DNA sequence: GTCGG
DNA sequence: GCTGATGCGCA
DNA sequence: CCGACGGCGCATCAGC
């Protein structure tokens, strides 16, 4: 892809800053730069050219000049040669191990997959599941499998209560040929911004998906959000499907459009949409869009009847989910 | 790391 | 138990 | 030129 060398380099640096340096704002700056560069319709041929883009400053331009001149970046060559950095970065790939736990682990001599299995006693439940399924969670999901997964979830939900509506969001909604995981937005008429006259609405769905053995493990679970593991059924003598990450959010029914916008993403698109909203005088979350008061405080929710309504308020033209990807 | 207050 | 902060995570 | 940068759910810990 166009400018793929550069957006790789920057993505790699972003990961280093988040996972090793624990410099989350440099992570964000590198990701914003990579993002704007990726949508730039011309081959970048200098740092001075790239610098004109929003989110590319002096230091990224210097890096782009080195990479363009040489085909590499010495900064990234040193990071790659540092075994400690590589170990720390690697352990963050385990679900439940973030940058702080990876460093502690590496500080205690736990550097490899082998080391983590010998030291299961130091891992919490989430981390144990992330380890057990490590290879499986590194794989993407063909859209073909996502369709089978959607079919099971929509079916089992319908059985619990035909009034539930479940929408598969994330990269799948955006039209991706493969997905990292499955994200399911759930609504039910008894859960609104006004009140909750039925308990256990998310719990009912989760336990039904457990009863039929689709959901296999739980990483975390509250009233509105479920994070776990699932698996498609396979045929006799066939290799098993990989276990897959699944997220389910229950959103108030009257807030469905803010919900589905948030959950459709991508993440960078959401952050750029919310930042733009901020500079247009609004604040957006998965529940509401509200006008910003002069005290800084947000006002009451604005009426929303579609995703496009949210785009209209901030004076963006409507982007279809397919155009919300990086 | 970038950009704006 | 709380509030507030941190860690890990979602898009 | 120093300090803000989307926004929040769940799990856990600190200091009450
Ligand atoms: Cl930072
Ligand atoms: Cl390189
Ligand atoms: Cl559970
Ligand atoms: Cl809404
Ligand atoms: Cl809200
Ligand atoms: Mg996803
Ligand atoms: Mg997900
Ligand atoms: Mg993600
Ligand atoms: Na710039
Ligand atoms: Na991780």
């Amino acid at each position: 892809t166009l400018n793929g060398g550069i957006t790789d380099m920057l993505t790699e640096l972003a990961n280093f800053e988040k996972n090793v340096s624990q410099a989350i704002h440099k992570y964000n700056a590198y990701r914003k730069a990579a993002s704007v560069i990726a949508k730039y319709p011309h081959k970048i041929k200098s740092g001075a050219e790239a610098k004109k883009l929003p989110g590319v400053g002096t230091k990224i331009a210097e890096k782009i000049d080195e990479f363009l001149a040489t085909g590499k970046l010495r900064k990234l060559e040193k990071i790659r040669q540092d075994d400690t950095s590589s170990s720390i970065n690697f352990l963050t790939r385990v679900s439940g191990i973030g940058p702080s736990a990876a460093r502690k682990f590496v500080d205690e001599g736990i550097k490899t997959l082998e080391d983590l299995r010998k030291n299961e006693d130091k891992l919490n439940h989430h981390q144990r599941i992330g380890l057990k399924y490590f290879g499986d969670f590194e794989k993407r999901i063909p859209r073909e499998e996502m369709l089978q997964m959607q079919d099971i979830v929509l079916n089992e939900v319908k059985k619990v209560d035909s009034e539930y509506i479940a929408t598969v969001c994330g990269s799948f909604r955006r039209g991706a040929e493969s997905s990292g995981d499955m994200d399911v937005l759930l609504t039910h008429p008894s859960f609104t911004s006004e009140s909750t006259k039925q308990p256990k609405l998310l719990h009912q769905v989760v336990e039904q998906l457990q009863k039929v053995h689709f959901i296999t493990d739980t990483l975390s679970k509250g009233e509105t959000k479920f994070m776990g593991v699932c698996q498609l059924p396979s045929k006799n003598d066939e290799k098993e499907y990989p276990h897959r990450r699944i997220d389910i959010r229950l959103i108030p029914k009257d807030q469905y459009y803010c919900g589905v916008l948030y959950f459709t993403g991508s993440d960078i698109f959401n952050k750029n949409m919310r930042a733009h909203a901020l500079e247009k005088g609004f604040t957006i979350n998965e529940y509401t869009i509200r006008p910003l008061g002069v005290t800084g405080v947000a006002g009451e929710p604005l009426p929303v009847d579609s995703e496009k309504d949210i785009f209209d308020y901030i004076q963006w033209k409507y982007r279809e989910p397919k155009d919300r990807s990086e």
